[PDB]
């Protein structure tokens, strides 16, 4: 009826956004990085492939048998999906990412478990040799706030 009744409602309705959207703003930027790791996955295939037949891990996207271009292999908030060396790290977008996350990746490697190999997923990782990796340091890990329980694996999981 009145202004300031409004202005009540108004007040009220906008407080329980302010109050709410940083948590949206990560239920959104834990949707974006779940996938950067459905695209990292199914590479899975190539790259397991590879390595039980060979027992060397692919030292690319070309040799893993995929998209030879890592830029082929990107999404909406994924800019790409490189395979190096049996890890494959997603890289997120620039465009349409939450603000924490964008240019953020995270890696997926494996391990021989002899006859077969185990998955870890968690911030990016660099073969050091076929069955050790480690911490790709630099600062464009997606935080660990942004990763599901599943993809919380560090450098040395077994
Ligand atoms: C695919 O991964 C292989 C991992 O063993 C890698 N081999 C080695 C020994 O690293 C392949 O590279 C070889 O084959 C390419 C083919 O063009 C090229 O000749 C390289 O010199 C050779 O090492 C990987 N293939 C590619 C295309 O890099």
């Amino acid at each position: 009826f009145t202004l300031i009744e409004l202005m009540i409602v108004i007040a009220i309705v906008g407080i329980l956004a302010a109050v709410a959207l940083p948590a949206y703003q990560d239920y959104t930027a834990r949707a974006q990085v779940s996938e950067a790791i459905l695209l990292a996955e199914g590479q899975k295939s190539a790259v397991t492939e590879y390595y039980l037949n060979h027992g060397k891990w692919p030292e690319n996207n070309t040799s893993a048998g995929v998209a030879s271009s890592p830029t082929d292999i990107k999404g909406k908030y994924v800019k790409e999906v490189e395979v190096k060396n049996g890890v494959v790290t997603a890289t997120m977008l620039s465009s349409g990412v939450n603000n924490e996350i964008k240019g953020k990746k995270l890696s997926l490697w494996a391990r021989r478990e002899n006859g077969s190999v185990k998955w870890f997923c968690g911030q990016p990782v660099t073969r050091t040799d076929d069955d050790t990796v480690a911490d790709a340091k630099d600062g464009k890990e997606i935080d660990t706030k942004h990763l599901p329980s599943t993809c919380r694996d560090n450098f040395d999981a077994k």
